[PDB]
């Protein structure tokens, strides 16, 4: 089927040459033209909803990190929506626990710390008690990006050109060739900076309190089931103790709840909570080195003084 061949073939890859569509209708076995279209059809239908270049959020220097406010009902909506204002917070949650508002920050490098930034948002909000937790999923070097990598990175982030020449806009926009571009694209691949260029209920976010000899092990028997998406982990702290987190899902707590003390009971790990997903504020992704957050950040200087 040629809708397979291509669903699965834009899922990988794309190469970094003038005319990739060429090549990927070479190897699917169809004309250029026709690949083309077909993906319009699959991104205007939306199984596939984008295709984009994945760059890697450290090696473009940027700190991320899950924070946690603890936040009282009364107050929960107003900041949130301030939260919600952060060009750099990608998602935000209400969750069951003690600190009820959880959110994903990711900051660029050469404007301020990350702990700065959050230090004058739980100052703004007047929020007493709050969490900065450094998680991580399941040989390359972080060198500072250049302007025009930042500028590179800017305007290529975005939907990849459906054209038969998908750098060629991006390289005139940027005053240099298309060769010049893919140069410093291929070099950026090179360093992991560029991963690659692709098309890609009740839910609750399970933290664990595990030994470190054991969490590789305890992380994949996780990553088996139905149910449980990612895994990651962290190190341990006083202010937070779990180390081992797994994204959750199911339908409702009861289906959620179940496939909790399972793993609980199988691999004897007591020491571990969960906080669902009760209400979305924000799902959208970071528009790197915009200029959008620098501005913000100011306002926010301003602001408080």
């Amino acid at each position: 089927n040629e809708f397979d061949k291509i669903l699965k073939i834009i899922q990988k890859d794309i190469p970094l040459v003038k005319e990739p569509f060429s090549v990927l209708a070479q190897e699917v076995g169809i004309e250029e033209g026709k690949l083309l279209k077909t993906i319009e059809k699959l991104v205007e239908d939306g199984i596939v909803r984008h295709i984009a270049p994945i760059y890697d959020s450290r090696l473009l220097g940027y700190d991320s990190a899950l924070i946690a406010f603890k936040v009282d009902r009364q107050k929960l909506e107003e900041v949130a929506n301030f939260v919600n204002a952060c060009p750099g917070v990608s998602h935000n949650y209400e969750r069951t626990h003690d600190f009820n508002l959880w959110f994903t920050l990711a900051v660029p490098p050469e404007i301020s710390e990350l702990e700065d930034v959050v230090r004058l948002m739980a100052e703004r909000e007047r929020v007493k008690d709050y969490l900065v937790l450094r998680v991580v999923r399941l040989v390359y070097t972080y060198t500072p990006l250049t302007e025009e990598e930042k500028r590179i990175v800017s305007i290529t982030q975005g939907s990849f050109p459906l054209v038969e020449r998908p750098f060629l806009e991006y390289a005139k926009r940027l005053r240099m060739s298309e060769e010049e571009l893919l140069e410093k694209l291929s070099a950026l691949k090179e360093r992991g900076v560029l991963r690659r260029i692709s098309a890609v209920v009740a839910n609750a976010m399970s933290v664990w309190e595990v030994p470190e000899d054991a969490i590789e092990e305890v992380g994949r028997y996780i990553a088996g089931f139905k149910g449980v998406s990612h895994c990651y982990q962290r190190t341990t702290s006083e202010k937070f103790r779990y180390n081992l987190f797994a994204m959750m899902h199911g339908k409702g707590q009861e289906e959620i709840k179940l496939l909790a003390e399972t793993i609980s009971r199988e691999k004897a790990l007591s020491k571990y909570a969960l906080l669902f997903s009760t209400r979305e504020f924000k799902k959208v992704r970071i528009k790197y080195f915009s200029e959008e957050f620098e501005r913000w950040f100011k306002e926010l200087i301003s602001a408080l003084e």
